[PDB]
């Protein structure tokens, strides 16, 4: 239900959006979210749902806070309390100054060098996908492509076995849209219990895979430990399991609903990279937020020490504050703004990977299948939450039309 009303919130400012079922889902879950920015709506408003707090509606506010960590510390960062009381990831848990010494270790793992070396088998893994699925004329696109495509990637990374998958992503979709039977500790706890023993033999016994250089890595010149090594794997477990996995969805979802969107990118494949920017802002896809240090004063509104507030990052690039006729798709957007990728210093520093990811996805696709539609008479359901996900995205095409390549 609704928490009852702190008597520091004035009633003018309650707005009873549930991030994790919002009203409006139907329309498409960035519509449902874009409700907080209706003419109605205040710029901070104060939600009793999900245990009660605030959330910054647009891009400004967003911003703003991403950036003062001396107020909106990243202690806290979930919804609902409990969640993020007990999340401790690294370096995300973490404010300045402590956090960005582990930056540069998970950039080790993820970052730039590595995206590199792992680019033909990326390459190569949806080039082998996408030409199985060619001749079929259909698939279920979440299931065939969106997850094995990133997930096989990131296990090879992470040096774990491909059977290994089922149980691990479970556990991260509870950590992100939970389905209600597990809190969000309890999948943690799950996700450091596979961790724990894995991390103790490769600093035993070191590979070259990623849970061997985070677990064997120096911090700021000393010795990583084992906990910090774990809090560290949990979170990349997390990005490389549910992040690209369900933007993939939104935007082949979006192609396939919009023929124009295709046969530009068909006719103009040098635009695809300007549309994976564009993708990124329409379909951004997460949410998670801060938790109040002390007593402030925030564009008018009186935060309280303890106080969470989301921030959403989807929301940024969808107020038309930043961006003219937000819901709309335009791959020659001249300046595309967004902060899908976060802002501050917590941003997403597996970027080079996600858009690696997302724009082989688009090439090889339309290389092979320019031409699909969602299957006839299928309505595309959606889940939010700390990210949001398709559940399921039937395609059609005919074969006819493909190129074997
Ligand atoms: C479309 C794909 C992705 C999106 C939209 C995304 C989004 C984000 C966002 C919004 C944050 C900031 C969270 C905050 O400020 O509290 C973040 C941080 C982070 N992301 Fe990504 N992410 C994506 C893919 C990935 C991937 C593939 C990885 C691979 C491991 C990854 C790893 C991380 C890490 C390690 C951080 C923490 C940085 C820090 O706290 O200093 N992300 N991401
Ligand atoms: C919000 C995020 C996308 C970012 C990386 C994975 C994620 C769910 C986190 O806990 C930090
Ligand atoms: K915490």
């Amino acid at each position: 239900n609704l928490a009852p009303l702190p008597p520091h919130v004035p009633e003018h400012l309650v707005f009873d959006f549930d991030m994790y079922n919002p009203s409006n889902l139907s329309a498409g879950v960035q519509e449902a979210w874009a409700v907080l920015q209706e003419s109605n709506v205040p710029d901070l408003v104060w939600t009793r749902c999900n245990g009660g707090h605030w959330i910054a509606t647009r891009g400004q506010l967003i911003r703003e806070a991403y950036e003062d960590y001396r107020h909106f510390s990243s202690e806290c960062p979930f919804i609902p309390r409990e969640a993020g009381e007990a999340y401790d990831f690294i370096p995300t848990s973490m404010d300045p100054p402590e956090q960005r010494q582990f930056r540069a270790l998970a950039n080790q793992v993820v970052g730039m060098p590595v995206v590199d070396k792992l680019e033909n088998r990326i390459q190569e893994l949806a080039c082998s996908l996408i030409e199985s699925l060619r001749p079929q004329g259909q698939c279920n696109f979440t299931e065939d492509y969106a997850e094995p495509f990133p997930i096989r990637i990131f296990m090879l990374l992470a040096g774990l076995p491909e059977e290994d998958i089922p149980h691990l992503k479970y556990l991260t979709d509870q950590m992100t849209r939970p389905d209600g039977s597990m809190t969000f500790a309890e999948a943690k706890e799950a996700l450091y219990d596979y961790l724990i023993p894995i991390i103790e033999q490769r600093r035993q016994k070191p590979g070259t895979d990623a849970i061997s250089i985070v677990a064997n890595g120096q911090v700021n010149g000393r010795p990583i430990t084992s906990d910090e090594a774990k809090r560290m794997c949990g979170l990349l477990l997390v990005g490389g399991l549910d992040t690209v996995v369900n933007f993939l969805s939104f935007s082949m979802e979006f192609l396939a609903k919009s023929p124009e969107h295709r046969q530009e990118l068909i006719e103009r494949p040098e635009r695809i990279p300007a549309a994976c920017e564009e993708l990124l802002r329409r379909f951004s896809l997460v949410a998670d937020g801060r938790i109040l240090t002390s007593d402030y004063e925030f564009h008018g509104v009186q935060l309280k020490k303890g106080d969470q507030i989301l921030l959403p990052q989807m929301l940024s690039g969808l107020d038309e504050r930043e961006n003219a006729c937000p819901m709309h798709v335009d791959f020659s957007r001249q300046k595309v703004s967004h902060t899908t990728f976060g802002h501050g210093s917590h941003l997403x520093l597996g970027q080079h990977l996600a858009r690696l990811q997302i724009i082989v996805t688009l090439k090889e696709w339309l290389t092979r299948i320019p031409d699909f539609s969602i299957a006839p008479g299928a309505q595309i359901q959606h889940k939010s939450g700390i990210v949001s996900g398709v559940q399921a995205l039937p395609l059609v095409w005919d074969p006819a039309t493909t190129k074997a390549v």
